[PDB]
This record gives structure tokens, sequence and C-alpha cells, in this order.
């Protein structure tokens, strides 16, 4: 995260980390058994880490379970990154308490102008790279479509929507694809992609969570 704050350990309660050693993208707790993240975001071998603050410190709220099976969107394009979302299962049901607590899927869309947190443990600089070590907050709004397209031509469907600032300075970066955009207490978006960090006119580009609420439902009552 560029331009954002540090958010205040445990503030963000359904954020995860994935780890394969070492964390590698974000992730969002929709339920004590499952999490949504991104479907770029996949690898075999990831282990969920839940109530992290610090992810160098072990500081006694984390929970740090193996997932049992990975599920990417079917329609998921790895060229032009469309349906970016997949679903994993953990293989032990979290414990939701204060720290640890799961974000609700969205009835609607949001709509543009929406002020929503983005949040993560990507790189904070849009020219250089330093990895923070606690979890970084950003408020970002979400952008018109027409302004997306215009930044973007031919590459944004409606499966994606824009957020953050054209004037540049504050946005998502890498480290933080997979975590989640929270608007009015929704799970509206996953980090997906956008062009470097921060640059003027190159807002994130986020995919877009009410387009897939059946998909999910259905998912993750069959598995
Ligand atoms: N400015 C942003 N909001 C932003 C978020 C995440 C991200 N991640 C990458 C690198 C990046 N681009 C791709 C394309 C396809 C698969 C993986 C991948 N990782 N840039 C960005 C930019
Ligand atoms: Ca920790
Ligand atoms: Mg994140």
């Amino acid at each position: 995260i560029v331009g954002g704050y540090t958010c205040g350990a445990n503030t963000v309660p359904y954020q995860v980390s994935l780890n394969s050693g070492y964390h590698f993208c974000g992730g969002s707790l929709i339920n004590s058994q499952w999490v949504v993240s991104a479907a770029h975001c996949y690898k075999s071998g990831i282990q969920v880490r839940l109530g992290e603050d610090n992810i160098n410190v072990v500081e006694g709220n984390e929970q740090f379970i193996s997932a049992s099976k990975s599920i990417v969107h079917p329609s998921y394009n790895s060229n032009t990154l469309n349906n970016d979302i997949m679903l994993i299962k953990l293989k032990s049901a979290a414990s939701l308490n204060s720290r640890v607590a799961s974000i609700s899927l969205p009835t609607s869309c949001a709509s543009a102008g929406t002020q929503c947190l983005i949040s993560g443990w990507g790189n904070t600089k849009s020219s250089g790279t330093s990895y923070p070590d606690v979890l970084k907050c950003l408020k970002a709004p979400i952008l018109s479509d027409s302004s997306c397209k215009s930044a973007y031509p031919g590459q944004i469907t409606s499966n994606m929507f824009c957020a953050g600032y054209l004037e540049g300075g504050k946005d998502s970066c890498q480290g933080d694809s997979g975590g989640p955009v929270v608007c009015s207490g929704k799970l509206q978006g996953i980090v997906s992609w956008g062009s470097g960090c921060a640059q003027k006119n190159k807002p994130g580009v986020y995919t877009k969570v009410c387009n897939y609420v059946s998909w999910i439902k259905q998912t993750i009552a069959s598995n």
C-alpha cells in the first residue's frame, strides 16, 4: 500500500496473509472455513495466517491453518486477469473472536464515489521497494468506469472496477494482491492489478466481487 497508514493491530480482523514460507498475497475470511483471494495468487502449499498484524513476529493472536483445497474461478484468464478470484478452504475451522472475524459478501454492487478501505502488507514505495511488517490501510473511492476504461483501453471488463486517485500518490501495490476492498461493511473488491503503483492516471484495478456471490455461495456449500 503506497500513501496509506498503519491500520493498527487487528483493526481489519478479516484480513488474511497467504504464506508459502513467506507472505506472498492477502485474502479475506468470509466464514470460519473459507477465504477468498485472487486467482493469480494461486500456488500449491498455502498456509493461511489469520490475526496477524506484524507478519514477522508472533504477537499472540495468530492462527496458522493450512489450506485443504483451492478453487480458482472456472473462467479465470491469466492473460487478461478477467475473473481474478479464487476460494481457499481451511483444513480446520478458524476460531472467530475480536481479532479474527469474517467479512460479509455484498447484496448489491457499490456506486462510483463510495469510499472503501483497502489493506495489505504490500510494497509501500511507488518508485522503490520497501515492504512493511505491519498492516497498512488506505481509504480510496471507487472511480467511474469511464475514467477506469480511459486509463486502460480495451482491458477492463464488467468483472473489474478501478478505485484510487487519478492524481497518483495513493494505491495498493504488489504484495497486496488478493486482499480486501471493503465498502459500507461488505467485501466489494479484491486487489488484482494496475500499472506500477500510485502513478498518475493509472489507478488500481479490482475484481468486482458482487458479480460472483452466487458462484461463491454455491461453491462453498458444495465443498
Ligand atoms: N497498482 C496496483 N494497484 C497494483 C496492485 C497489484 C499489482 N500487482 C502487480 C504485478 C503483477 N501483474 C501481474 C499480472 C498478472 C499476474 C500477476 C501479476 N502481478 N502490479 C500491481 C499493481
Ligand atoms: Ca505476527
Ligand atoms: Mg492485501
